[PDB]
C-alpha cells in the first residue's frame, strides 16, 4: 500500500480479528430473529429487533473492513462459525444470550485498543473509540435494561405485552 | 434596596428557608429520577416524570428568589441537604415517599403564607396562593392518584405496564 | 408445528442447505467488494456494485428463512464458509467467478425446485420459480453482459470508464 | 449490575465526586445570576447568561449521573455546598470567580480523566475528552476574554454597555 | 493569559511549527492548481481540485491558530517556504508528489499528537485526533487511490477522461 | 506558450513580484485577524475582518496567477516573508499599519501599471485599472476613515464600541 | 454628425478596417463550424461550438458598427473575403487554425488601440480595452488550451471523446 503509515503488522492482524467476531454476532442475531419469528414462539417486534441488531453487526464488520483498507491494510476473511444454538429459549434466556455476545464483544473491542494504543496507533484508538466503544456500553446497558423488564413481566402475558410495548 | 415597601425582615428570612426547601426537593426528585434509570431497576417514564418533577421543584426555588429580588430582600442561600436514601426500592415505596415530600412542601408553603398574612403582606400571601398553594394541592392529589394506581396494578407485569402508559 | 401440512423432511433440509449457499455467496460478494475498495485497486462503483450483490444474497438468505418458517420447518444454520480467495485479479476475472458463483447459485436452486416436486410441493415449487428462478436468470445475463463489455474495453482506461459508466 | 464491565470502583467514586463539582457549579451561577439580577445590580443579559451558565452546569451533573448508570456504576449524592459569597462585588469581581470556577471544574475532570486512564478505562477517557474538555476549554477562554472586555470598558457606562452587547 | 492550564511550552511551540507545516502545504497545493491551469497542461479539474486542497490545507492552519488562541498560546508566524517544484510534471508525478506531502503531513502531526501526549495534554490529543488524525488518513487513502486511477488511464487520452470524470 | 502575445517578459517577472506581494499582505492580515482573537485582546468583529481582508489578499494573488496564465507567462512562486510584528498593539495602532500595508501595496500596483504601460500592453494597463487600482484607492480610504473614527472613540470603552458597531 | 468630438479620420477608417475583420472571422467561424456538420466528419458540439464562435465575431463586428455610429462616424463596408481553406482537416488542425485567426484579430485590434491612443481618443481606447481585448486574451487562451487537450487525447477515439466532453 502506498498509503500504509504508522499501521503495524499486529493491529493489521487484531482488525481481522475483529471481523470475524464482528460478522459472527451478526450471524447469532439473524439465528435469534428467525427463532422468534418460529410459528410457535411468534414475538415479531422481538423477533424484528434482532434483524436490526443482526444488520447492525454486519455494519460493524464492514466498517473495519473499510478502515483496514483506509490504513493500507489488508482483508482477511475466515469462516463464520455458526451460533452455539438452534434455539434460545425464552425471551428472558435470548435477552441473557444476547448481553453475554455483545459483553464478549466489548471484552474484544478492548483487547484491539489495547494492540492499537501498545503501537502508538493513534488515528486507529480514536476510530475504535468514537465508532465501537461508546455504542458497545450503549448496547450492553440496552440488554441489561431489557432482561430487567423481562424479568419484572415474567412469562406469559408479560412476554406478550412487553413484545407489544418495548419496540414501539 | 430603594423598592422595599410592606416587606417585613422575618418573611424575607422565611422565603430565603423556602428557596432551599424547593431546591431540597428538586435534589430529591433527581435522585428518584437516576434510580429508576439503573440497569437494575429500567422503568424509563418513571425516571423521565421524577426528572421533570425536579426540573419544576427548581422552578419553584427561582421564582422564589425572583419574588425575594422583586420585593427588595436579600436572596441568602444554604447548603442543600442530599436526600435521605441513595435507593427509593418499588415504584409503589417511592411515589409514597414523593407524596410525603410534597405534603411536607405544603406544610412549609402554608407556614411561609402564614407569616406573609401575620404581617399583613396582601402582595406575597396572593404570590403565594396563586403561583404555589393551587399547583401544590394539584401535585399531592396527582401523587395520591399514582400510589392508588401502583397498589392497584400491583408488582411485576403492572408496574411495567403503569411505566408504558402513566405519562403518555 | 401446528401449520405444518404436504412438507417433507427432504424439502425442509433442502432449504436449510440452499440458505447456506445464499449466506455463502453473500459473503463472496463482500470480499469481491472490499477487494475493489483496496487503495491499490481503487474501482469504486464495481466495488459499490459487489456490496449490493451481497446484500442481495443476503435477502436471498433471510427469505428462505422466511419460508422455512412459514412452512413449519425449522432453521438449521452451519457455518458460513470464506471465499476460495483473498484477492480477485482484474475486473474481467472478479466478474467471470462472479458468473461461475451465480450458475452454481442456479444448479443449487434447481435441485432445491426439483426436491420440492419429487415431493409434489406445489406451494414451494411456484414460491422457487417465482422468487428465485427468474431472478437467477437475470443475474446469470446481468455478469454474462458485463464479462462481454469488460473483454470489449480491454485492460487500463477501458476498466476505469467501465466503472464511472457501467452502473450510473 | 449486569452490565459493569472494565470499571473500577476508584472511576466510579471519582465520577460520584465530579457530579458534586457540577452541582456545586450550578448552584454559584444561580447564585451569580440573581445577584446580577437584584434593584441595585439590575445588570439583566449579565443575570440571564448566569442562569444559562446554572443550567449548563446542571447539564454537565446530569450527563456524569447518566454516564454512571451506563456503566453499571451507582450514583451516590451529597451535599450541594453553599457558595462562598452572598453578594460578588462588580461585574469584572463576578466573571474572574467565574472565571476562578471553570479552571477549578478544568483541573477536577483533567485529575477524573487521569483516574480513567490509569484504570485503562477508554471508554470513559474518550467520553471526557468529548464531552467534557473541549467544552471546558472554550468556557474558561469565553471568561478570559469577558474578563479582558469588561477590563477595557471600565466601570459606570462600560458595564452598562457590555451587558446590553456582549449577549446579542 | 488568564485562561492557560495544562499547556506546556513544547506543546505550544509544536503548535506553531505544526501552523508554519499547514501553510506550507496550502502553497504546494496552490502552486500544483496553477500548473495544472497552464495553457500547455490544461487539465482544469485537477486545477481546481488542487486550488480546493490549498483551502482545505489553510483552514487546518487556521484552526490550529484557533486552538493556540483557545489554550492561551501564543501565535508565532514564520517564512512559508515556496514549494520544492514551479512544474509538477505529468499528473501522475503530481498526484505521488501530493501523496508524499500528505504523509509528511501525517507525520507531523502524529509527532505534534506524542508530544501532546507526552504532556498528558487529554485536550490537545483529542483535538489532534477529532480534527486533525482521521481527515489526513482520508486524505491520504484518496490521493493512494487516485495515484492507482491514474497509473490505470495512463497518459494522453486516459489522463482527459480522469479529469473529465474524477471529480464530478 | 501558444497564446503570448505583446506581453513583454519585464512585464512577466513584475506580475509574479506581485502576487508575492499580495501573499504577503494576505499573511499580515491573518497575523492581524489572531492578534484580535487573542483570550487577551479579544476584539472578535476587528478579529474576523481581518480574516475577510487576509481572504481578500489571497484572491489578489491568486486572480494575478490566472491572468500570469491567461497571457501566457509562467508563474514562479518566492517564499512569503513573515510579517514585522508579532503583537499589533492598540486597534488603532493596527489599523494604522493596515493602512501603511494598503499604500505600499499600492505603491507596488501603480510600478506594475507603469512597467505594463512602458511595454505597450493594453490588456494588462486597463486589468490592472479595473481589478487594482479603484480597490485599492477605496481600501485606503477605508482604513483612513477606520482610523480616523478608532482616534474619535479613544481607548477603552470606545475601541469596545467600534468592534461592536463599525462592522455591523 | 452633430455628434463628433475628437474623432480622427484616421480612427475612423480604422474602425471600418476592424469591421472587415471581424466580419471576415465570422465567415472564417461560419466554415469550420459546417466542415465539422459533414456526413463524414460529424462532430457535432465542435459544429455547434464554431456556430457559435460565428455569431460572436458578428456580434465584435456590429459593436463597432454601432460605436462608429455612436462617435458620428460614418459605417464603411468591403467584400468579406472568403475563408483560407474549404476543408480544415482534423480537429487539432482546425483548432490551431482558429487560435492563429485569434492572434491575428488581437494584433489588428492593438494597432486600432494603437491608431485611437496616438490620436488621444481616450473614449474609444478605453472602449477597446473593456468591450474587446480582455475578450481576444480570454479567447486566445481557451483556443491554445483546446489545442493541448486536442494533443493530449489524440486522433479517433480521442476527437470522439474531446467532442461529447469538452463542450458540456
Ligand atoms: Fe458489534
Ligand atoms: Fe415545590
Ligand atoms: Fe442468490
Ligand atoms: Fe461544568
Ligand atoms: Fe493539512
Ligand atoms: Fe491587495
Ligand atoms: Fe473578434
Amino acid at each position: 500500500s502506498l498509503a500504509r503509515q504508522n499501521y503495524h503488522s499486529e493491529v493489521e492482524a487484531a482488525v481481522n480479528k475483529q471481523i470475524n467476531i464482528e460478522l459472527y454476532a451478526s450471524y447469532v442475531y439473524l439465528s435469534m430473529s428467525f427463532y422468534f419469528d418460529r410459528d410457535d414462539v411468534a414475538l415479531p417486534n422481538i423477533a424484528k429487533f434482532f434483524k436490526e441488531q443482526s444488520d447492525e453487526e454486519r455494519e460493524h464488520a464492514t466498517e473495519l473492513m473499510r478502515v483496514q483498507n483506509l490504513r493500507g491494510g489488508r482483508v482477511v476473511l475466515q469462516d463464520i462459525q455458526k451460533p452455539e444454538n438452534d434455539e434460545w429459549g425464552t425471551a428472558l434466556k435470548a435477552f441473557e444470550a444476547a448481553l453475554a455476545l455483545e459483553k464478549f464483544n466489548n471484552e474484544s473491542l478492548l483487547k484491539l485498543h489495547s494492540t492499537a494504543g501498545n503501537h502508538n496507533d493513534a488515528h486507529l484508538t480514536d476510530f475504535i473509540e468514537e465508532k465501537y466503544l461508546d455504542e458497545q456500553v450503549k448496547s450492553i446497558n440496552e440488554f441489561a435494561r431489557m432482561v430487567a423488564n423481562l424479568k419484572r413481566v415474567g412469562p406469559g402475558v408479560g412476554e406478550y405485552v412487553f413484545d407489544k410495548e418495548h419496540f414501539s
